[PDB]
């Protein structure tokens, strides 16, 4: 139930750990997750979190494989131009695609088709075959040209999920706020959410 | 600096604890609050919180007065069709309006013009007025519904602040996320801390 | 089973009370959990129009409709007008379609501009954020540029807007045939049998 | 009261039962009718109805007058390409047009303008004469092609009156059904209703 | 996989090879086609290549059968004014349809509501029942007109797929290219690549 | 002599280097001056799809194109992707005419909002302000709802919006046919005579 | 009288003595500075002036000060992808930015909210905390893709203020028509002269 | 090359030794030159400018054929209400039409097609037979109307050149400045320098 492939791309807005947890709930889904990650979130998850990313491929690819448990194989981490990841071509692209967090700059290269690099083009590439694509951004307050690019990638079909948690579930710490939005965010792709 | 009176409405979107911590910092800063918050929203509030505020408005001015500490009438709580209220009529209006939490239903009919009760007619009057309106919502994920009329409102001078609190301060409770937006609309206001 | 396992279903103050009710009597003969809501207006409509004498709040109504339908324990759930705490008010426990019928104009005009004053209206908005099938059955004439204006803008959000509107091609000889005839298009539509 | 000469067209779309009801009216309250009939009208007619309707105007012209008990003269037809028609110029056509049923196609054609018919001619005589003009359509679900076609003639002036027919009245036959739409369409035209 | 029965209309643009290679491929896909092609279209594959297509639809099905080595009733053609055909009403419809190629008076068609022929029809009753709608058009340059109609139908829902073969795959032959095409149709369609 | 004496070539990252390849080749056979301009992107495209080894540099690309092509010495100019001092910078010292050819969606996306990011879309903003021809030529399927936006938007100002989609009804025996099918729309859209 | 912190931002279009005789005017009138420079802005400074300014932010900092004569942490440069400079974020960030000159790029990728440099990353920040931002653009001729994105930012607030002096003091060198400029921009941002 | 016979037209915003110059580059390029002035423009002229521009056509068409020194019959100057001249109808107006410079009003007059006076129809007629209308605007800063006015023109066609001089050719005087802008007007209509 749900895409057995994911693209995962982090950018460069605060909230580092809601990709991160999403990430994990993803490896115990047993999902296969194409991760991408820009130079801005780099500096973002050094900043919010404990969490020492290599900057290289190869490297971040055996680190997130250790820090969440996965199996061999089962993330695959692609540089920013590598125009040859999987996520860059309709045939071969994961069925999903998630931006989480999503920066007001990634918003709109997504939503004018910059596609400067590899995140914004599997974006392109998700819209241009009908697929899933989540957004996730995180800025207050929300400018009119925020807005104004999200309402035409919600018309176009994209899920813009902003990093805004409920408290109805009475949370108890920072990582229930952080649960929140994951378990939205597999909600809209169909996921399970085993927390 | 800043406002000295703003009108804060609560309305029945998640995160009563904004708005119960918006009208402390309101307080702290002697700033006249007028209260307003819709029936959905004290539903919101008891489920959320350990507020269960009183119904009558002279009961709940009395109640919030006590919970923050507050100055004898600096608080005033106005019932949803007391339109005899300051924030109904442009002379008399507090010249700054918060709606934390703003529902979706509230962000719907301040964009068509509802005025269906008080909050949404002072919110109105806002804007005829061209004073400072700020809009919290809480909504996940965010329609293409809900996104045209933060567009709206947001190009005709509301200040869309959506709910989604920043971790680059490194927080460490949900009370340090809810400072996060708090200090956000205080700095959107133009009032310290 | 193929289609949606659970259906919220609303009827609104639009002629046309027999259309909602043998839609339910479908649904229930096809093994579907149905959220049932009406709206005060809708409930004078079907006092009007029909000869059903239904109960006023929502245990009598659900023991009512239960009786009516055939239904299984459970199968049909009642919620009233102002239960925010229903399943369709929130969009992880809401049912995975969606259907008003009949849609009066006004239920209409809420649900373009989201007003969520009630549960319906609540229910429909949180359907279009998460994206599942939401069907609107209005009955009007003539249709006004508010009425159209708010039924293409819905219909570019990806609601299915299903006008009370029957077919002759297949020869109907009575009322019922022709109710079967727009039921037979809202199961349809919901990709769900038709006996 | 009322215009005393309508042109009444029928097109493709289901529902051939509300031309001829209409056009039975018509000719009870004793006004001239240019009709109008498609080619695919003419194929909904002999698949939904017992009427065996002549294919050339002048045979129509008296089997209608037959069929309805009409005056000599009463009822004109005339072709698809009888440009020569009254309903053709601005000067001669009736002052008052129903499309009754209108299909999509012909809801599209007057909405951009392609005479390619006399039907279509003449509702765009009556739209540039400022004259009343009357659309039935038959259709669901309306896809928002459908609606914004809608939109746009109903934002001209035209009326948009979909075959939706009511029951607050009760109806007991599908001639009760028939018999509200038609009443709906006479009371758009300023002409009275007797049944 | 994908959907069963499939509707594949060939209309008058350039690139008969395109849906020769579809239909072909449809075919050792073992899925029902409902084929249609318009005159203009018949003028081009007469042109444009070898293959001597009968005019009539019997003698025109059983010509694509042996061309295909289909299995009995796996094709279906029917005429251009056959609005008894399944593709012309939603209740019957196939799940999908092509248009491949797609002139631009078809896209305009389409785009518009015409309805004039069975091929616009079926394509209006698929946006109405929101089911994968994939135009092939091939033109260059492509006018504001082009592009105007092609972005109101894919903001609709419609995909356009342009007949724009890729050179990634180095190829060598018309064929090649020819494939990347259909290659691209029938993963839009969620049809195997297989052959 | 009929057409523009001197034209801007673009290529961009999008599929089909043998198009820009062999419209480059035409204009030199038909004694225009090109000044060649070419992406990072498109140059990994040129090295995928073609066996082309095409220099890196600018003084050592216009050698090897110059070869390549048989063109005159001075024909064929290449400017760096950062040259603003380029002709096709300015209004004034640009060519007459401009070609994206292929044109890739991040291209296409970059000339309808103005982005002007690098040379080569600077020289189609200044194309366009200057209302000078401007073809561009996307390769891409399906054509989502964003290119299709900013397709139509450049289409509206007078670009010339002429997609990779070659015809069929001259009974094309080869690749090269194809490929020629779309050279000679954009030299017929350009105004240039077509004797390959 | 007017803003205390300016964010100053160089583009680059043709007009760089625009910018260095706006940042001296601000500098006279002590005003805090914030100052940002694009690459190719460099380059259009070093061909149309006599000033070629050291590429780091420190060295480029005490130019300035020295070229200006300004006090001791007046004038603050930033680099292109400094993220934690204060114009970035809403908080922190001077409650005024000029960007003088603006290329037609810059104008571009403000008016989508392209954010892929620290100036576009602070003139969005000063959007969506409604504070004064202005742009002056240089180009001629203003092709329609310039005005769309012009108009987008005029709707929003920002104030669209063209390198087109006027001659009715009648002007009798280039610096006069230089101060025409920075003349108005300085009154549109309610600072003397 | 380029169109051989042009009216020049100058309004009443700020910048008159724009028009003066390009009507002298006109004339030494041998082009016919059919020259308006509206009341604004002239009292503009006298405010900025040492030029004594006679008031009535013929005077005036004596003066400006002396000022540039132009042949007998180059410049034809034409009354603002003048409706037989050649400008006023397509089948008698000049291949090629600049505004220079061009006054927030006569912006907004062609782009709403009041037609008021003889330069507002000849723009209308040069819009309707679609030859080159190049508006020369000065204003700062641009207001949203501006920008709505400019932005329409230019979808139809028209060439909004602002009087926004480059410095990139490193001027010496306004001279230099005047002479940037009117080589680009030139440029823009096909005419050498
Ligand atoms: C003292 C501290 C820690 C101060 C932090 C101040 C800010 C700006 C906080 C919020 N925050 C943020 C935090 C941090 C640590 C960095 C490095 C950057 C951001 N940015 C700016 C983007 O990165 C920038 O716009 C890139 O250009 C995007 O590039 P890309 O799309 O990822 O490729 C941002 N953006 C966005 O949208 N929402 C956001 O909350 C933030
Ligand atoms: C086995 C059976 C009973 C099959 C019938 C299936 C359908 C499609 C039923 C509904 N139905 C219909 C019925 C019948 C019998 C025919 C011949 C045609 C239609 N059409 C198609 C139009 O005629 C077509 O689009 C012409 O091109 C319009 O031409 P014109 O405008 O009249 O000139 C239609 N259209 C529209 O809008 N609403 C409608 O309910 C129908
Ligand atoms: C414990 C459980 C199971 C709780 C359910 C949680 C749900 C359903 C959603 C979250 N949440 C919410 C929570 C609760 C407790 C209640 C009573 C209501 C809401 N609503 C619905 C609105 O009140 C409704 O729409 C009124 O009609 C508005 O009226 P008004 O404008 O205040 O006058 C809401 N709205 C909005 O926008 N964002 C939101 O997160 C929520
Ligand atoms: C007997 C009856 C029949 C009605 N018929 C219609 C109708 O056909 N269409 C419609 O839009 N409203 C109709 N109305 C009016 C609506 O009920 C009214 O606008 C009401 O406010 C709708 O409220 P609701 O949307 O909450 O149901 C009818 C009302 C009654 C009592
Ligand atoms: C040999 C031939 C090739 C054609 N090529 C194209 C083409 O590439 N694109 C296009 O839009 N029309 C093309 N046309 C024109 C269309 O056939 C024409 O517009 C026709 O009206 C389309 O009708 P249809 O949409 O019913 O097929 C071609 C026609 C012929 C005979
Ligand atoms: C081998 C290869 C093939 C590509 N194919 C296409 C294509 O057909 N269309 C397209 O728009 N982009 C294509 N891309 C992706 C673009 O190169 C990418 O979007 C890049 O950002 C474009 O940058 P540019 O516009 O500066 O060339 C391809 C890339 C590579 C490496
Ligand atoms: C000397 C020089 C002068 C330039 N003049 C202008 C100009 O007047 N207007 C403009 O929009 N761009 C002009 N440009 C081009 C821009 O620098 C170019 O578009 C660049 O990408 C802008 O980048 P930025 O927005 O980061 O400064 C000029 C460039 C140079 C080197
Ligand atoms: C000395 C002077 C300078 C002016 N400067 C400008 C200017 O720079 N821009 C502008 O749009 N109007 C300017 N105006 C105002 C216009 O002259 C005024 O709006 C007038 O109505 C324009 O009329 P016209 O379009 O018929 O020339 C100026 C007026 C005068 C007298
Ligand atoms: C004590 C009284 C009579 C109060 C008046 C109440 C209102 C709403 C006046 C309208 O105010 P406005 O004109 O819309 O600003
Ligand atoms: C011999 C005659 C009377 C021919 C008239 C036919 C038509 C359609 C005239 C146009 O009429 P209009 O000007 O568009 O209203
Ligand atoms: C020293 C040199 C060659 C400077 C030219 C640099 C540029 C790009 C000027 C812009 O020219 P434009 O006015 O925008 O058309
Ligand atoms: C041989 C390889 C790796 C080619 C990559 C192709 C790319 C990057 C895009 C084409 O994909 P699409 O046609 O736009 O969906
Ligand atoms: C007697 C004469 C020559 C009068 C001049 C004609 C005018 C002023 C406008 C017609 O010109 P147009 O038809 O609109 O292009
Ligand atoms: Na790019
Ligand atoms: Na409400
Ligand atoms: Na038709
Ligand atoms: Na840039």
């Amino acid at each position: 139930s749900g895409p057995e492939r994911i693209t995962l791309a982090m950018t460069g807005a605060s909230g580092a750990q809601y990709g991160l947890r999403l990430l994990d709930c993803l490896v115990q889904e047993e999902r296969e997750v194409h991760f991408l990650i820009s130079k801005a979130a780099q500096l973002v998850m050094a900043t919010e979190t404990d969490v020492a990313l290599p900057a290289k491929p190869q490297a971040m690819q055996a680190f997130l494989t250790e820090y969440c448990g996965a199996a061999a194989g089962q993330i695959r981490v692609f540089g920013q131009n590598d125009w040859m990841a999987p996520p860059a071509s309709g045939s071969s692209a994961p069925n999903a695609m998630v931006i989480c967090p999503c920066s007001t700059g990634t918003l709109s290269a997504v939503a004018t088709g910059a596609c400067n690099n590899l995140i914004e083009r599997a974006a392109d590439v998700a819209l241009k075959e009908r697929r899933p694509l989540v957004l996730v951004p995180r800025e207050a307050p929300f400018s009119s040209i925020h807005l104004e690019n999200m309402l035409k990638l919600s018309n176009l079909g994209a899920v813009i999920l902003p990093a805004a948690p409920g408290f109805y579930h009475q949370p108890q710490s920072v990582e229930d706020l952080v649960d929140f939005v994951v378990a939205r965010i597999l909600n809209t792709l169909g996921i399970p959410q085993d927390m």
